[PDB]
């Protein structure tokens, strides 16, 4: 038993809600959870921007150490940072980028990164300003994770869209 609240529960591990992750997120205090991070960690906009901001900047301060220490992560690769105010942990997570013109297989190997956790508080990777196809991230986080985890979907819209079709 967990905390999450309000979930439809798509399959064995996957669950769906209309949520603002951000929001979720400070509820929750998820172990885990997920930004759309690109390979810079600069947490500019979209999901990245959103739980930045609510760190009051401390993610984009540590993420900056980070790639100073490391250099930029690979599409498709992660890292785990401190979650701040929002979850114990912040896995960013490197979704393919269509508006950057890179190769979408690679969201499948974005995905297996959550296998790393038992439970994750997540968005769904490479949508929204990333410009994949929101109902194809859904099909392939089915098909990839096998961990527990709770997809927050900003957009009603959208969660209508992606519930109504799902297979
Ligand atoms: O961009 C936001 N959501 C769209 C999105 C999804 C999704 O919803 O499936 N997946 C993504 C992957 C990468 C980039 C964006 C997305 C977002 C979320 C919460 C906010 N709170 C204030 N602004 C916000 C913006």
């Amino acid at each position: 038993v967990n905390s999450f609240s309000g979930y439809l529960k798509l399959t064995d591990n996957v669950y769906i809600k209309n949520a603002d992750i951000v929001e979720e997120a400070k509820k929750v205090k998820p172990t885990v959870v997920v930004n759309a991070a690109n390979v810079y960690l600069k947490h500019g906009g979209g999901v990245a921007g959103a739980l930045n901001k609510a760190t009051n900047n401390a993610m984009q301060v540590e993420s900056d150490d980070y790639i100073a220490t490391n250099g930029p992560l690979k599409v498709g690769g992660s890292c785990v940072l401190s979650g701040h105010n929002l979850a114990k942990h912040c896995l960013h997570v490197v979704g393919p980028n269509v508006n950057k013109g890179e190769d979408i297989q690679l969201l499948k190997s974005a995905y297996e990164n959550f296998n790393q956790h038992e439970v994750l508080l997540a968005p769904l990777l490479s949508a929204g300003i990333f410009g994949a196809d929101p109902i194809h991230s859904l099909r392939v986080c089915v098909d990839t994770v096998r961990t527990n985890v709770y997809l927050a979907v900003f957009d009603k819209n959208l969660y209508d869209k992606l519930v109504s079709s799902f297979l």
